[PDB]
């Protein structure tokens, strides 16, 4: 009777632990995308720095027009 | 009963490793997720780039040769 | 024999515990992976944004020495 | 020995289910990481963009003062 039972509780074990492992996978998988991310953001604060480079020589001309 | 019980107790601690790979997976998302925020914020100061770019342009081409 | 019971059910209300947290994850996934179009179709605002300098910078280089 | 294989059939089930959720949700990753390899290569364009524009104010500014004192 038992056999079946140590041997279908053997399977789920060794089961478990492969999804254990497929998640520790999953999870560098994310850390690594939580990294290439980096550059990204650097050009977000690039296009930030660019808007106010502009809009400032906006205000620059505006003032500069009137003559 | 020895060997269900091993292995029962193998499985409770396969059980219990993966509660803390998912919750483990999670942290990372949402980590992932803060990451991002930045970059979905970016839309719009690239549209404001362009506002600002395009109005740039417009009081120097006119208010250039206008001197 | 009880306690062998009480410990496979107290398994199997875990595993579909899991499920569920594994289930809510994906969809948290998704949320983002729809966020995204958003910011990618700007790739082409940024494109003709740049043509469009590339082009001023053209003009007044050739408008310069003159 | 019943309610012993009876609840093992449905540990059995819901591991099965959750090879099928881990699966399923490494689909949803791979598709996430395709969705910004665009996005990634915005970043190309945005420093040639940011070259480029800082040039057309490097050609405002020296013609600003050039054609308009000469």
């Amino acid at each position: 009777m038992l056999k079946k039972v140590e041997d279908t509780l053997t399977m789920l074990v060794n089961a478990t632990s492969r999804q254990n492992a497929a998640i520790e996978a999953l999870e560098n998988r994310l850390s690594t995308l939580e990294s290439s991310l980096k550059p990204i953001q650097d050009m977000g604060k690039v296009i930030s720095s660019l808007n106010r480079s502009c809009a400032e020589m906006v205000a620059k001309y505006d003032l500069l027009e009137h003559h």
